[PDB]
């Protein structure tokens, strides 16, 4: 299948602070919700609990170690191996990120889904660098500020032969 991550970072590459988003963008969630929407999103088990809830229209699988973490309206997998086992006949697969996840699927990634934040936040997890060159890149796109949405930010999608 397809592999796809999808991340929203700074200009420094940062992506979160607490356990949560350095900014509140609400119009950014809904490229975000019309991108995945119809596909499974692989979530961190630490990026889940900066969500809380599961999203309505995709298969929800949160990765974990621990043998006894269940939240219901999500599935759970404690491997890459059980990811892709339950992922069996998908078609497209979202790596929604953490950063630590966003390390566990690098050898796999077949796409990238970026929004470009250009503004400097002072937060402490950073999306990995990814390879110099490979990735041709396929579409830019401007979003949308204004009270709310008050940051400059630019949606970008890569992908490698
Ligand atoms: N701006 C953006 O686009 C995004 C921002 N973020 C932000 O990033 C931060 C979260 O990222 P990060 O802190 O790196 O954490 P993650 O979201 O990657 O979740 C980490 C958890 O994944 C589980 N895990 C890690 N490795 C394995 C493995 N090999 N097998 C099974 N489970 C594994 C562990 O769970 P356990 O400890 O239970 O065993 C680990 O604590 C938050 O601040 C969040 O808001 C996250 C996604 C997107
Ligand atoms: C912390 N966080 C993770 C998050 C935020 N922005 C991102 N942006 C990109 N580009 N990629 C990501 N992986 C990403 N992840 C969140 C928090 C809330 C919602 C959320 O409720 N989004 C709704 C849409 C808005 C809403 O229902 O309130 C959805 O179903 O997608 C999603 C992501």
């Amino acid at each position: 299948m397809i592999v796809s991550f999808m991340v929203a970072m700074d200009e420094n590459r940062v992506i979160g602070k607490d356990n949560n988003l350095p900014w509140r963008l609400p119009s950014e969630l809904q490229y975000v919700k019309k991108t995945t929407m119809g596909h499974p999103l692989i979530m961190g088990r630490k990026n889940y609990e900066a969500i809380g809830r599961p999203l309505p229209g995709r298969r929800n699988i949160i990765v974990t170690r621990n043998e006894g973490y269940h939240v219901e309206g999500c599935e759970v997998a404690h491997s890459v191996e059980e990811v892709f086992e339950l992922c069996k006949n998908e078609e497209e697969i979202f790596i929604f990120g953490g950063a630590q996840i966003y390390d566990l699927f690098l050898p796999y990634v077949d796409k990238l889904y970026i929004t470009k934040i250009h503004h400097a936040f002072e937060g402490d997890t950073f999306f990995p660098e990814m390879d110099m060159t490979n990735w041709k890149e396929v579409f830019v796109e401007k979003g949308l500020t204004d009270e709310k949405n008050p940051y400059t930010y630019y949606y970008h999608v890569y992908e490698k032969q």
